[PDB]
């Protein structure tokens, strides 16, 4: 049986990891942790991720080693398989750099656009504008980089995998990609990948 | 000097100066003014296209640029062999807690700073959101520090990434009351000579 257990949900951060597993050809078992039933607050899950959030993996081939944080899981799996991140000093760092730009920039800022534009009890246009403008600014950084190279770190890598599930939902966040020709190219390339398509359907709705 | 550091007196800048001081690597400091719009200067955009500090240029490695504080910490740890284990599990524990800082503590406490200190309007719902979340993340750190001395076990770049933020909790309007493990760790970090040195950079 699969030696990776995946705890996930249908969110951009969960899709980062299912896409990566699908790209790498790694078998895995899915646990769609039930937030409806408070499973993320149970002691059992908190021994895997003390933050009580998805995604998280348990590597059963490695003494049931737990890995939390989507970006840390991507690094762990890339290193395990030798795929989707170069091994030389500069190539590896370029991937980690763009991965961190996603983890500290794209994801947090676009997530706050989601909060204020879609979920917050009252409409705070100053906050909505702040995060929508910042997300667009980050998208323009991505677009400029994608004029220099086909993928963010050169060859396709876990950095692209981390970034795509957020860029994909730009309209939910109220942020446009129009005018960003290189980012649009990259979106179309990512969307056409079978492994991306499969990863986006995990966990089954 | 080996490393050229482009920085400012912010928590994210302090992560990297603290790391350099811990590792004993020679470096030069370029302090960038947010007022003079030095972040926007084209030469700096060639180093970090995001136009933010910190960034390094490794003069010992073909003037290779590294941006993103967390990625700089990883690059330097790997370069020197310090402050992150080389075994699979030890290395991953550091990366996990580093990502918790980069995706969680830094962004959320930074948003607390925005609405509590700098935003033009007082938006109490936004202040509460980010002060509550920052405190929740601090409680996660406190729980972990009850089972390990430092976040990944031994002292590592994950602690260096996290401390410059926790250090300014009162500026963000977030208390550490009741978090005895976090307070122990705060005192240990504050006492380290290299932490003290790195907090002085830039002047």
């Amino acid at each position: 049986g699969p030696m990776i257990d995946l705890y996930t949900a249908a969110t951009p951060n969960g899709h980062k990891v299912s896409i990566a597993l699908e790209e790498m050809g790694l078998p895995y078992t899915v646990h769609a942790l039930s937030f409806d039933k408070k499973e993320q607050k149970a002691p059992e899950f908190l021994r895997i991720n003390p933050n009580g959030r998805i995604p998280a993996i348990v590597d059963r081939s490695n003494d049931d080693f737990a890995v939390f944080e989507s970006g840390a899981i991507l690094v762990y799996l890339a290193e395990k398989t030798g795929q989707l991140m170069p091994t030389d000093v500069k190539g590896r760092s370029r991937v980690i750099q763009w991965l961190m730009f996603q983890m500290g920039g794209v994801g947090p800022m676009q997530g706050q656009a989601n909060v204020f534009f879609r979920y917050f009890p009252e409409k705070l246009q100053g906050a909505i504008d702040r995060y929508q403008h910042e997300t667009r600014r980050l998208y323009e950084v991505l677009d400029g980089r994608l004029g220099e190279a086909e993928y963010l770190a050169g060859d396709y890598s876990i950095a692209d995998i981390a970034t795509y599930p957020w860029v994909r939902i730009h309209d939910w966040s109220g942020v446009a990609v129009d005018g960003l020709d290189n980012l649009q190219r990259w979106i179309a390339a990512l969307e056409a990948r079978p492994a991306v398509q499969r990863g986006l359907l995990v966990p089954r709705r």
